[PDB]
């Protein structure tokens, strides 16, 4: 059984008395709920509130979510519950405090009184020419325009960041990885890190960009694009690894999908379209997060329809990741309960079999492992199709779930 949590959105660091203090009294309803993972923010000093700016790695008391104390406090209550903490690792990039000769800001302070973090603009790709002195190596993956990229192929930051990744494991309690822009950096260099600290699973966030025609809908086809997310799992080391993927395919498709194109839910070989379809064990679906949703919508879940992406993620396989306003803002908490429930009761998993009933524009009926059949869309009868044996458990605003 696995069931990812987002615990935090883009407004949290604004919370009243600090968000770590303030998610103590939601442990408890989390647990409950059948979820097994809680994704917390970046935990370091950071330039920008949100966290993906930072800049003293050890310092987390600089923190606007919270402190060491109140951090190491969340997490083992989560563990008191059997709950595991996810950390969201921002490495590509990194800002420095103070600036050099040149008047400009590559001179960094891990957070320590020794020098561990304490860089200069050799460990800055060279090819980022805004802040690099030339003498480093070359970006291995993409550029984050508003900070220092860091350069991976340096010796010293990779054995200094595996130091600094240990620690968040054996002094906060954390268990698990979220790599954020995965795409900054090579495979190759997640590799290191990943199978440098052991973490439980290091989920990736590889967010390519969908094609589209010429209406501005996705393509049927979005084979290249979950090809995209497969290619960087192999080469991570596969079956063989920790690493995974936030499944963006299924996001991306799911979204125009539940717009009365349900027909886009199965490819020509029968099989779910996201990567969810080809690797199931490796891919993290989900609704929304946030970035796509929350206060920042760079692409959000049709909001008319957000039960029906649960009653989908949910019931099928992969690893399903709940987000945190879906769940307490939303009016939702009830109706999610529930489908987790389902999936934990029937003892489904991310690679239980899915054999898909329906997919036609207005529904979309699949049967998993044999013992659930769930329905979304909004034709409201799908009863010549629902086997025999088979009774209403769970339903609502078209979606209803069937066991036997
Ligand atoms: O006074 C307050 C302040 O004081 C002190 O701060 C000083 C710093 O310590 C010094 O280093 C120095 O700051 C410099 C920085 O080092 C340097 O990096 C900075 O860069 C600018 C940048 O040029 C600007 O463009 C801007 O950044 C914007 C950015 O352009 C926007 O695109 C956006 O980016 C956001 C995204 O919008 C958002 O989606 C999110 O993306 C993440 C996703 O959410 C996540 O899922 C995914 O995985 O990852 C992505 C990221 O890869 O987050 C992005 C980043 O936040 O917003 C940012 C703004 O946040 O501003 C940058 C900083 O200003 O230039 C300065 C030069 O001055 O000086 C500082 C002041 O003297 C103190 O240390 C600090 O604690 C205190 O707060
Ligand atoms: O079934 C026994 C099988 O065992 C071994 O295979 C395992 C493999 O070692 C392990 O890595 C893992 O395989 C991954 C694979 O590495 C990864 O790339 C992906 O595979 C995707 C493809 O990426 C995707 O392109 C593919 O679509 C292909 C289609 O399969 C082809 O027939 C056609 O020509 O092209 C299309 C694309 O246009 O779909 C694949 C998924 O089915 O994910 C798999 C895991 O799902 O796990 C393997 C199974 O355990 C041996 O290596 C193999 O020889 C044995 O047959
Ligand atoms: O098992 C024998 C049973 O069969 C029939 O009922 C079943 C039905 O055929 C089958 O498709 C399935 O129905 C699901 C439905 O597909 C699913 O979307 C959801 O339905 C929601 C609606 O989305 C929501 O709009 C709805 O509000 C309706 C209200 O239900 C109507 O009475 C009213 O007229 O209109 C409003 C607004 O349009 O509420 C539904 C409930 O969540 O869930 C249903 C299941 O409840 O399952 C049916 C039951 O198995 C026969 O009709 C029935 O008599 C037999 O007993
Ligand atoms: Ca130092
Ligand atoms: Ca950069
Ligand atoms: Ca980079």
């Amino acid at each position: 059984h696995q069931v990812l949590f987002q615990g935090f959105n883009w407004e949290s660091w604004k919370q009243s008395g600090g968000w770590y203090n303030m998610m103590m009294g939601k442990v408890d309803d989390i647990a409950a709920a059948g979820v097994t993972h809680v994704w917390l923010p970046p935990p370091s000093h950071s330039v920008s509130n949100e966290g993906y700016m930072p800049g003293r790695l050890y310092d987390i008391d600089a923190s606007k979510y919270g402190n060491a104390a109140e951090l190491k406090s969340l997490i083992g209550a989560l563990h008191g519950k059997g709950v595991q903490a996810i950390a969201d690792i921002v490495i590509n990039h990194r800002c420095a405090d103070y600036k050099d000769s040149r008047g400009i800001y590559c001179i960094f302070e891990g957070g320590t009184s020794d020098g561990r973090l304490d860089w200069g603009p050799h460990m800055i790709c060279r090819d980022d020419t805004k802040y690099s002195d030339g003498t480093a190596n070359l970006d291995t993956g993409a550029d984050f325009a508003a900070a220092p990229d860091i350069d991976h192929l340096n010796d010293r930051v990779q054995r200094e960041l595996k130091e600094w990744l240990l620690w968040l494991k054996s002094d906060l309690g954390f268990d698990a990885w979220r790599l954020a822009f995965a795409r900054g950096y090579s495979p190759e260099m997640a590799k290191v890190y990943i199978d440098g600290t052991s973490p439980s699973l290091a989920v990736a966030e590889v967010w390519d960009n969908m094609a589209t025609g010429g209406d501005g809908k996705p393509n049927y086809d979005q084979d290249a694009h979950r090809q995209n997310l497969v290619n960087w799992v192999d080469k991570v080391g596969g079956a063989a690894s920790a690493g995974m993927v936030f499944d963006f395919t299924t996001k991306g498709i799911l979204n125009a999908a539940v717009e009365g194109e349900l027909w886009r839910l199965i490819d020509p070989q029968g099989k779910a379209p996201g990567v969810m379809g080809w690797w199931p064990a490796k891919a993290v679906t989900f609704v929304d997060n946030h970035d796509t949703g929350s206060t920042q919508a760079m692409w959000p879940f049709p909001s008319d329809k957000v039960m029906q992406g649960y009653a989908y993620i949910l019931t099928h396989p992969g690893i399903p990741c709940i987000f945190y306003d879906h769940f307490f803002n939303w009016g939702f908490k009830d109706q999610i309960a529930a489908l987790v429930a389902i999936r934990k009761r029937n003892g489904i998993t991310a690679t239980s079999a899915l054999k898909i009933l329906m997919h036609e524009g207005d529904a979309y009926v699949a049967e998993i492992d044999g013992k659930v059949v769930v329905k979304i869309g909004s034709r409201y009868d799908v009863g010549a199709v629902i086997p025999a044996g088979f009774v209403t458990s769970a339903h609502g605003n078209d979606y209803a779930v069937w066991e036997k």
